[PDB]
């Protein structure tokens, strides 16, 4: 269901998680476009269990990661490129910041063994837009638009 | 001084921390503007000490705090009359969230007594903009803009 929230002051702990398909993936939003009526940011919190990442993906707008506990790699690929191509992989740990360029093919993968990954996500212009790509080789041409995405299906469907 | 960086992943824990004269507060712009080359979204991790408030001001953008330790109270007045107003005082407290709608002038006072209270600052629109009131019945047309704010001061002086 859509959950929607007018008031001022939330407590993040009683907004309703999912993983909403993504296996391995807890998340939660924090200050939204459909959920709470935000227009130029939006935030999100999300865990990642041991071993699982995000899809591959590109979205047409900021997004700003803040690691508040565990650690992991970070997927880039090329925008130079047609297709976003073996991707370098970047080390980040608790207490570290990214930010994805606009637009950029790109993966987040819990690559430690042994504790959750949780990150504090913030992207602008939402809600997202945001690409999948199948695998590294995929043209930029070929990413499919999932839009919305899982965590606005419910409330997009019930605007209607 | 002014520390930039534009590398993909940076330490939060070696970034730049100073009160920049403010008693009781502690400042790191973790994702910014002129420090990182951000355009659309900017964060701040905050340290405010007992008793203390920021300032009452206003900044025609949306910012939302994530309450990651402490507990305090959230002063809030409206936009639309001419000034702001007898304000709500709405408590908030570890793991709440809250947003300011656009141009709503505001306060943050850690009233606890005894913890330190810190916050996630998420803005659109960076650098911030804001508009100080000396008092809650100041106009809104008299609020003074302090541009850069202290925290942007030497990368602003840097980057004319
Ligand atoms: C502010 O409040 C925040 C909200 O409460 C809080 O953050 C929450 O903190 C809790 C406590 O740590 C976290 O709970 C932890 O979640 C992780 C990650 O979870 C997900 O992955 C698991 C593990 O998975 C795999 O193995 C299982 C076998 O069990 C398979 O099924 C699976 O396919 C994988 O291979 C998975 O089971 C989870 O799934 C279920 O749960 C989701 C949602 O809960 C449902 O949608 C789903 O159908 C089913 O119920 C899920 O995908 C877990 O690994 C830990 O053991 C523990 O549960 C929350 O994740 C976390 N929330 C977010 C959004 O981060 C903050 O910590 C708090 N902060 C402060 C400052 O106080
Ligand atoms: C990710 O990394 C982050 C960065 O390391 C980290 O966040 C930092 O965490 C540390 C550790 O907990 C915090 O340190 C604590 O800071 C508080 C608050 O400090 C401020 O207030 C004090 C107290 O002020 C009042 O009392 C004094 C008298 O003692 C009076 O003078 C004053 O007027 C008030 O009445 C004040 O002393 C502090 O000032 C000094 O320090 C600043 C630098 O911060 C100088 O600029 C200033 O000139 C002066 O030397 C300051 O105003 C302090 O009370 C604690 O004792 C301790 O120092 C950091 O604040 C915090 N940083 C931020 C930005 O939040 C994260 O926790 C870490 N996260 C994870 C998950 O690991
Ligand atoms: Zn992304
Ligand atoms: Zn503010």
């Amino acid at each position: 269901s859509c959950v929607r929230d007018n008031s001022l002051v939330r407590d993040i702990s009683q907004m309703p998680q999912s993983s909403y398909g993504i296996e391995g993936l807890s998340h939660i939003t924090v200050a939204g476009a459909l959920n709470h009526g935000m227009k130029e940011v939006e935030v999100w919190l999300q865990t990642i269990s041991p071993g699982q990442r995000t899809p591959i993906h590109r979205h047409s707008c900021e997004e700003v990661f803040t690691v508040l506990k565990g650690k992991g790699t970070l997927l880039m690929g090329s925008s130079s490129l047609k297709y976003p191509g073996q991707p370098q992989e970047i080390p980040f740990f608790q207490n570290t910041t990214f930010s994805i360029p606009v637009n950029d093919p790109h993966q987040v993968w819990n690559s430690d063994e042994h504790e959750d990954l949780q990150v504090l996500v913030i992207i602008s212009r939402p809600p997202a837009k945001i690409f999948l790509y199948d695998d590294w080789s995929m043209p930029h041409t070929a990413a499919v638009l999932k839009f919305p995405f899982v965590w606005d299906e419910d409330c997009f469907e019930a605007a209607k």
